[PDB]
């Protein structure tokens, strides 16, 4: 079967014949799309199979389908799995596994990068000072002083699902959230819960409003520990706008790398449940969703006031008007501080780009339009215009429940 | 079975079972979602009608009743002896709305029920659609305080007596292809611009210019009419702070009707239906004025503005952009013409949804769609998990006329 997607700004057609090889359930059925829905300890049994795919995609990627190389993998992980209860992968196979998982994010616009991952391999780990360990160099790495580079570390898989490693942080880097008794709330909403977890774990809150959190981490299913990330390694930057020069007296700045620590990385049949990554920012996710949504910095209106605009009736658009100078200010803070960072306009015509020459080398990209269009001026971006076909592939990145509401306690 | 959807900026989950009735396909499968694409006999006739009038009595307070039962033998009368049927008026009326309560790309559904109905079912031939239409499109003007409405000419019998109003919109602007390689007014409407010509219509091959409608009845040829001059109300653009903007020249008609989809209602199929409500302001200052296909203007506002326009990341089109719809917004108000902006329209949205998901047990909504063109995330329904379905009474897609009609 053929699928076509168009473009109504070009007319540019394409095939899909990639979702042939799509596996897994997407949330949808022919009488219902979940498409805007967020949120939509193997046997024997079911591994080798799950191997078997993983490794022919892996030995047709470097042209050895069918060789003896091949075979005699296929044979030793059999036989490992049959032993064991499960495998190990080789330093290869891990790499060219979690570089195939990004290139399956269907929800990740920056993908044209995929092929460009640095692979840390983590899986010596036994310890969360061990982790903490492993995290800094990854931050110090991939920061680059700037220059930022994609990484990713990836701890031990798991086994049988009671000694997982997992990093309670969602993001190595954020902000801590406090809850005030007067329903205010200081920093970053989006962190309340996690940082009183923090606080009642015996971190030391200086409960200001851009406080970096400290590292919970679980090795080997045990209790997590606290880490503060020493702070010369947290490379952040103070925003000011270019013709504004009120905006620095916002007090605002952010943090330069963005690394997704929550998420849990499915190859060949293997659950790896710690594994974060991370590249570099587009502008919006932190002018137009880190400090407008209502639920996290809430700086519209104070921008808006600043600026003196209308703000009596929405009409006048003030709110828009704000949302791009705060953005504006963003991109131009990132750049004056030679810290990498890409605006939505260059990002999603990359994209774009990337994703032709994935259906013509590939036959497909799967792509999430939810997700992949920008939250600001999105009909001003082509990916817009582009229609796409969202289906999953593995290797890949999957969400999985937080850890505190399913870890045992040891005490 | 019973599917909730949680909106992530208040964290209020609704559930939606109104998706159990859903009788439609949405073109997706397990394994693929087509969300993001724009396009994805007597025997087959009674359940649909049967479906349709159910719910019909359902709404009146009297399912199964006589008169239920009643009208149900009757229909299904007159089904197998006349191969079709009629609706009662108030079952067209109530159709009418449903279609639009149904249309899940719709974010002004709040509005719903408020809907003017236009029975043109007496209509037999080409001149009283061209009455029919300046009719509609004088009561729904209202010298600037729109009112929606929808006329409805006669249901299709066999295919080849449909009618068919050619236009995609009652009220567009013509679209003309230069020597220059260029193109001159709305480049989406290039070809049906042509067909008029290829029909005799005098093009002033302007950059404005109001086309002609082209009416098909009966399955007859389609034939040119130009609407009064005096009833297309437009409003020329004008920022309120750059006074320079006028010499774009740039002008949008005040009535957005569309009249190229197909209504359903108890299986039977109204082909021309043209509708209208009024524009909410993203519609005309993001997709038709900046959309490189359409009026792209972009470029122009950027160079009046003086803005750097050397590198993507001074966000100048954004900035452009929101200027180019703060005069839409601006010039429609000045002239009392009304007109929605993007942050009302999707406010309402929500409420409507809430009052659906207490009052219906769901609501049909299509995301993508839903969603303005412009500063998504900082509008409500950007939060808002949705779950797309369809539900009849409906508007659909057709073909266009030209494709397919045998002169
Ligand atoms: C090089 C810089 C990169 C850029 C500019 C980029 C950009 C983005 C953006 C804008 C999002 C959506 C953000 C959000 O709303 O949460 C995203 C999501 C995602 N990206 Fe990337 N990305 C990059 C690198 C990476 C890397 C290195 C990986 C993995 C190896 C990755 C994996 C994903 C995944 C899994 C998601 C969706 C996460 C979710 O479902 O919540 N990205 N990316
Ligand atoms: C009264 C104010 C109304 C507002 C603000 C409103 C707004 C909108 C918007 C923004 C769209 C998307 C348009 C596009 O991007 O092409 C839409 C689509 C649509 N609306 Fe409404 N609408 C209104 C009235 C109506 C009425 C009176 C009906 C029907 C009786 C209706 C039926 C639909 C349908 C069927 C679509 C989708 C058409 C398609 O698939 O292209 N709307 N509406
Ligand atoms: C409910 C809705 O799906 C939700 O707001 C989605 C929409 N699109 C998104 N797109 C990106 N890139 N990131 C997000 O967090 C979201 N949130
Ligand atoms: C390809 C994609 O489906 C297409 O660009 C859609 C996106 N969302 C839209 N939303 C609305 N309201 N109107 C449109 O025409 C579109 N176009
Ligand atoms: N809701 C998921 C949270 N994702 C957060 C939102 N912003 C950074 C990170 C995504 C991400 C991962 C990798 C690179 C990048 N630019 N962005
Ligand atoms: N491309 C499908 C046709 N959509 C066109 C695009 N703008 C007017 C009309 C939708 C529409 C219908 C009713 C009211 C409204 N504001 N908008
Ligand atoms: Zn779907």
């Amino acid at each position: 079967r053929f699928l076509k997607v168009k473009n109504w700004e070009t007319d540019v057609v394409l095939t899909d014949t990639l979702h042939l090889k799509s596996t897994l359930e997407t949330g949808c059925t022919e009488h219902i799309c979940m498409g805007s829905i967020v949120l939509p300890v193997r046997t024997k049994d079911q591994l080798f199979p799950l191997a078997k795919e993983f490794l022919d995609q892996y030995y047709s990627s470097i042209k050895r389908f069918g060789s003896k190389a091949h075979m005699d993998r296929l044979e030793e992980v059999n036989k490992e799995i049959e032993s064991t209860s499960t495998y190990q992968l080789k330093d290869t196979e891990l790499i060219y596994g979690a570089k195939h998982a990004w290139r399956n994010a269907s929800r990740c616009v920056g993908r044209i990068q995929w092929s460009k991952l640095q692979v840390f391999d983590a899986r010596d780990c036994t310890t969360a000072h061990g982790m903490f360990n492993y995290i800094c160099n990854h931050v110090k790495y991939a920061t680059n002083k700037g220059n930022l580079r994609s990484a990713i570390t990836i701890f031990p898989q798991r086994t049988d699902g009671k000694h997982d490693f997992r990093v309670w942080n969602s993001q190595l880097i954020r902000y801590a959230g406090y809850k005030q008794p007067d329903g205010s709330t200081l920093g970053d909403p989006a962190n309340v819960q996690f940082t009183e977890i923090c606080i009642q774990q015996g971190w030391k809150a200086p409960r200001g409003r851009f406080d970096v959190l400290p590292l919970l981490l679980q090795a080997n299913g045990n209790d997590p520990e606290l880490f503060q990330i020493p702070p010369e390694l947290v490379l952040e930057v103070p925003i000011r706008h270019p013709k504004f020069d009120w905006f620095k007296d916002l007090g605002l700045k952010w943090y330069g790398l963005p690394a997704v620590s929550n998420m849990l990385l499915e190859i060949g049949g293997l659950e790896f449940s710690a594994c974060p990554f991370s590249g570099w920012y587009m502008g919006t996710e932190i002018g137009v969703r880190n400090y407008c949504d209502n639920s996290r910095y809430n700086i519209l209106e104070e921008v808006a006031k600043k600026m003196d605009l209308d703000m009596r009736k929405t009409s006048s658009l003030w709110k828009d008007q704000a949302l791009v100078e705060i953005n504006i200010a963003v991109l131009y803070s990132f750049q004056s501080d030679k810290v990498t960072i890409v605006d939505h306009h260059s990002a999603t015509e990359s994209f774009i780009k990337h994703m032709e020459n994935e259906y013509r080398c590939r036959g497909g990209c799967p792509a999430d339009w939810v997700w992949i269009v920008p939250p600001m001026s999105g009909s001003i971006t082509p990916v817009f215009h582009q229609e796409m076909l969202n289906y999953r592939l593995t290797p890949s990145f999957e969400y999985q429940p937080d850890p505190w509401n399913t870890h045992v306690w040891k005490g």
